[PDB]
């Protein structure tokens, strides 16, 4: 059965339940929580699993407020926050002991592009009895079945809906139904109450219900009609990073083209092993810093913006916006969008004279 | 300046212009609108207090704000303390140097009991300790809580029937915040603001309760006619209440505006009107259940503060059914409950 | 039963069904239809009856969107439109013959407040077998039960909500239940069909259906949603504006106060036995067409704009917009929001000095 | 430029914004966005056409449009003439100096005739008279009206399950509207423009049939993704018109992408996919029951150009259903219609 199929056809609060239906049927899972936000879906796994005196593990590649939660918030909660190079199966093994209650990553590190091992990790952290919490927003359901990869609890921002009065927003949880929730104390009392539903029980009669996240059913409706859609608008998106990877590589002013569907990525392999396509993400550079200004300035159809994932090409120079000290200065990040490819590669090469 | 008035002339613009509203309904120092209720609750309190400090609130919670207390804040390596908030001396027991907040409700639920904030906010300020109260039962028409020493404002806002939901985080501009540890890092950064820079930059941006601007912009409509109906509503549960005492069938009426309500001086004191929630019984359980299966207005729901009337049994004596009283011309409301009997 | 209880408690396309029966149970009509706009509920009024070869009569006090209706439109489907002073019913009685099929006119005119005996003037036309249609926007159902005035057709406006994106407007078209519709060979054939609904199911299955101006779900939501605090809002207003009409008396500057509540208006009588109260705009005027200027950019409330029954207090120069030849350069229009009373009047003082 | 590129790169600020992409997707003159299909029909007809004049339509309309034609225009005064449009002689001869414009759809329901625009504008436009052509079965990415001759365009826009609908009005800049006396007079204030000016200042300002900006929201954001939906839904339908001639139990198949069809070469000449709707008959009209009965997928319903597959009987042979082709992968849809059989 296809993805847009199972988006259409679903084999108190109805818009919401609906669309987590829809979720679950898209993804096979054993249950599925929207919320209000996608901080809101990564602090309600985590603080599912993790209580105070308890510690956790998470990729040294967070900024922005997914950092801010576990550098500020986690550490307020009684929460040790163990900082690792998630590229690294051992340093992860090593970070982890019995006070570890997750290890926490993202699918496609920003603005690297930078993709750690899955499955690799998730036996690390299953050998110590640990589950895994992954954040698949660059690489959503249709792009990934995170179950086979081993992943215990998907975390995701929905698709979101810019009007003239703001910006709607949402989140979501997925249980894999992978993990024995049985077996870690945090989950003992709900498989009394809940059985094999015990994450997703307390998830949402208690972490939920009382730190209150609430996802309006006005947004809910509008990101069920937005999954109508995604399969279409992800193969488009996603075809298009893939081509302007590819071509990009012929441009002479065009240098350090990055994406994993390129065979010189050092994420070439594991990327095609993972998803259908590596997101919808790249990165490029021209000669200098201002030579990639003058670039941007001179776009006609893509957009110097902060969002990624919008139907519209958005482009951004992350070292403008400040480790930094990892990244170059003349170093573009290219959201691609729906446009038609030959608009785009247009529209880039006009910039470029 | 009237509280209407004052509705309707004051990134997100329609979150934004809601806080602006709710400033100005209430003279704040600033107002913080959350994606419910619980957010606001537990927005607050993540604010003020980390895992080694402790909490004192009421013991009369229950659901969800009980479970958060019971259960999320424990885990956060918080204590909470439950006392009697209608007795000053166990409060004052139960607050040392670890204590970071006292959290109440204004009207307890389903008893309606009424706790003196002024005395309260003394007790605790006493020992450097804010007030933090959830005054959904009361909400700003109805009380100025700054008058009565409380320095944060909370309450769920009206609500939208799926249904969409809010809620609301006011500081009344009261507590010195650079006199204490946990915030005397933003003061820095935010001086006077720094309860709010910490509660918006820091605690609601990581836990993420987001408000729709869909529903921001429905709760503005509803700020415009918030006084008009809670004057209805309120007007009526009053009028109710005393009306009911008149009813052969009816015992134990309870509401705050009574006479000889335990609260009634302390209502008086407080709150323009005592809440639009109102208590009574009749012989007994069963004579209850027929009543309210014979009401044709007024319908059997778990819902308060809707514009229409509605009513349910609690079950406190099994006999107590609790009225949440709406906007509906009083001659129908007490005709329906007349009929009813 | 009061008005509020009715609004909440009623004894395909769900939420505008809900509205008209709101509606229905708010009038004690015959029947509802919720339509687009006003100008739709007028039009839909109007060609429910009238047909090329056909006249009709109007007052001769329209405007704008009302008047291009029958000067352009109307006209064009080969109506005769007679314009009469409504305020004489020996000049409506004359314009009258068989070819007309109904009178229209509103409850309150624009900007003069002019007040039309309904009740005579259903009279009038009732004699000839005329039906008579009146646009209630001025005084909508909580002032006024048309149906005790002799009026067939109660057509309105319904409550704006206005956002970022626009405004939503809708119109309501109203059966009474007075008409034999069928008397009339327009309508006969429907009347076998439909029988008393006959006029309803013409306008509904086929005027509005044809011309198709579509009432939205989310406008129908909104404008019940209004429904429920009508009447707490125009309690509000239209005592604010009767107070202030009174008040407007005792001050120095200010001349010409109009509203029919007042004693001294030539409508007094008649608003008496219409209106539960003479609707919520008033008109008055400073020394000159300059002070009254003067005042206006002065205010600090009361705002300066075009739409009236706003919740907020609005104010304009009808001159200074364009028979004007009959109305004073310094007169204003007020339309009365739901401020509380001492905020409006200590606004007007201030504006004043 | 693509043209998923011009719908996301282009008072009334959301019905603007919709008008704009809608111009930008067609390249036309100017765009009125209207409350629905039935508006935007109406709309283009009497701004053209007055008590006295004719007008021309095809003879194979029903419901809503044919009831516009039946009753509601010969109120007006406006004689209307039914023909078969397939006959540009017919059409012709239907012509004379009273007839303000010929009206048709782009593929007829259920039969899925495709007239010759390109043909009929000739004829019309030897006369004088504009062609108004409804394109909601092929609209602006699967056809380029202005090149067939078309004056006016009219659709009904992607509806939003209540149901929010709308209509959309283009004029596609060909016609010159000064030599009409209809028109002549707005020509002074608007130009070019006075068709628009006309239908938007006089005719849709006094009838009244306003978009919601909420509609027009939607709208907006459904013209993103019509490229993509469209091509999916049209090579479906063309695929399963294929697939559906090798199943045995299937006869008389109906798709203008079908060489036998006797709109292939017509559909071929006009469109990029002659559009998602597609009729089949099983043996006998009991059967065809049965198989509807018994599909999964599929649905059974009266609307048609939904994401989701729908299917009815229209009784045309009794055994023919029709199939509205939705943006399902290929293989479930297939696997249903095997399934049910």
């Amino acid at each position: 059965r296809g993805f847009t199929t199972r988006a259409l056809h679903v084999p108190s609060n109805p818009t919401v339940e609906d669309l987590e239906q829809r979720l679950k049927n898209l993804t096979g899972a054993l249950g599925v929580l929207a919320l209000g936000s996608g901080m809101a879906a990564i602090s309600t796994a985590i603080l599912t699993l993790a209580r105070a005196g308890d510690s956790v593990v998470t990729t040294d590649r967070l900024f922005g407020h997914t950092l801010s939660l576990f550098q500020k918030t986690l550490p307020s909660f009684g929460i040790e926050v163990r900082f690792v190079d998630v590229m690294d199966s051992l340093a992860v093994e090593h970070a982890c002991d019995e006070t570890t209650k997750l290890l926490f990553l993202e699918t496609i590190s920003n603005p690297q592009l930078q993709v750690a091992d899955l499955e690799a990790l998730s036996k690390v952290v299953h050998a110590k009895g640990i589950p895994l919490v992954v954040d698949t927003t660059m690489t959503p359901p249709y792009l990934l079945e995170a179950k086979r990869l081993g992943v215990d609890i998907e975390v995701l921002s929905s698709t979101k809906f810019i009007s003239g009065g703001g910006t709607s927003v949402g989140g979501v949880l997925i249980d894999h139904g992978l993990f024995e929730w049985k077996s870690l104390p945090s989950l003992a009392p709900y498989y009394a109450k809940a059985g094999p539903m015990a994450f997703l029980y307390k998830a949402r009669k208690e972490v939920f219900q009382n730190l209150g996240p609430s996802l309006s059913p006005h947004n809910a409706y509008l990101q069920s009609l937005g999954l109508e859609t995604m399969a279409l608008r992800i193969e488009r998106s996603c075809q298009n990073a893939q081509e302007l990877a590819h071509w990009l590589l012929s441009i002479p002013q065009v240098k350090c083209v990055n994406h994993p569907s390129l065979p010189d990525s050092p994420f070439y392999a594991i990327a095609k092993r993972q998803f259908r396509y590596a997101g919808s993400i790249l990165t490029f550079e021209l000669e200098s810093k201002e030579a990639s200004y003058r670039f941007m300035d001179a776009l006609k159809l893509i957009r110097r913006a902060t969002n990624i994932h919008d139907n519209k090409s958005l482009i951004l120079s992350p070292y403008h916006v400040i480790l930094k000290l990892e990244i170059s200065p003349a170093m573009m990040r290219l959201s691609v969008g729906i446009e038609e490819i030959e608009d785009l590669k247009e529209d880039i090469l006009q910039a470029l004279c």
